[PDB]
């Protein structure tokens, strides 16, 4: 089993946002802490994806982009996965130290999108994701949000896709018999995917609001995230680049 011995070989440990839980709730202050721990967990998602199986065939350029477009929807899937595992999805647990109640989630001035993650969170309860499909989904997440005009080389990353595709298939498959089920299963799976898009992309325009009005309402972005919110994600925000779904939506 050398695909799941490398993905549960390679998975990142626990990152702390660093907040000062001392300081009151304040969006000011919640925000900056999940903008700094996003600024932590995009260090751990490179030095993750580049030991990914096949990762290093794709064209260097590539690599940056494929990371700094999925990068969002990767971290809310995970963050989805700790809640679900940490506190059976009740709070959303961003960190040991960022665990959102309810008040944060109004106090963040993101309920509705708290309110969606939750959901997304739960699913993992409702479908019993194991941990193996869980980390696949996770991959395949790094390969589901590209440019409309095609990377530099596209022939690559759909060959790498499909890799990713016919491994979760594999992680389902090792197990069951009469495929109804196996079948059945497959469908939830990618329809469970597809379903983190709508998420990622509330979050895509969320931030990018508040990039642009972060001075005017004591919000810290750090170096990378700034950078990356300025030069992608309105590449994302702007129709240039789009998520491959499963099914049509
Ligand atoms: C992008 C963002 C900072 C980083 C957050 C993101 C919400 C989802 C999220 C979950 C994590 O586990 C890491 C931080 C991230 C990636 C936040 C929405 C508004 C804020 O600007
Ligand atoms: O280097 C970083 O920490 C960083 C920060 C934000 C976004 C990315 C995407 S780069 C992924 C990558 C691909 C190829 C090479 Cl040579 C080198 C790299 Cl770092 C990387
Ligand atoms: O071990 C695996 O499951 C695995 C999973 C993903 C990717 C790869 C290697 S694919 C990388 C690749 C890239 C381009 C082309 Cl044309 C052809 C190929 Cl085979 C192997």
């Amino acid at each position: 089993p050398i695909f799941l011995n490398v993905l549960e070989a390679i998975e990142p440990g626990v990152v702390c946002a660093g907040h000062d839980n001392n300081q009151p709730d304040s969006f000011a202050a919640l925000l900056s802490s999940l903008n700094e721990l996003g600024e932590r967990q995009l260090v751990h998602v490179v030095k993750w994806a580049k030991a990914l199986p096949g990762f290093r065939n794709l064209h260097v350029d590539d690599q940056m982009a494929v990371i700094q477009y999925s990068w969002m929807g990767l971290m809310v899937f995970a963050m989805g996965w700790r809640s679900f595992t940490n506190v059976n999805s009740r709070m959303l647990y961003f960190a040991p130290d960022l665990v959102f109640n309810e008040y944060r989630m109004h106090k963040s001035r993101m309920y509705s999108q708290c309110v969606r993650m939750r959901h997304l969170s739960q699913e993992f309860g409702w479908l019993q994701i194991t941990p193996q499909e869980f980390l696949c989904m996770k991959a395949l997440l790094l390969f589901s949000i590209i440019p409309v005009d095609g990377l530099k080389n596209q022939k690559f990353f759909d060959e790498l896709r499909m890799n990713y595709i016919k491994e979760l298939d594999r992680i389902i498959a090792c197990k069951r018999k009469n495929p109804t089920s196996c079948s059945r299963r497959f469908y939830q799976l990618t329809k469970l995917l597809d379903s983190v898009q709508p998420i990622a992309r509330e979050l895509h325009q969320f931030t990018f609001d508040l990039l642009i009005k972060s001075h005017m309402v004591s919000v810290d972005f750090p170096e990378m995230m700034a950078e990356i919110i300025s030069v992608q994600v309105p590449k994302i925000l702007s129709g240039k680049v789009k998520p491959i779904y499963f099914h049509t939506q």
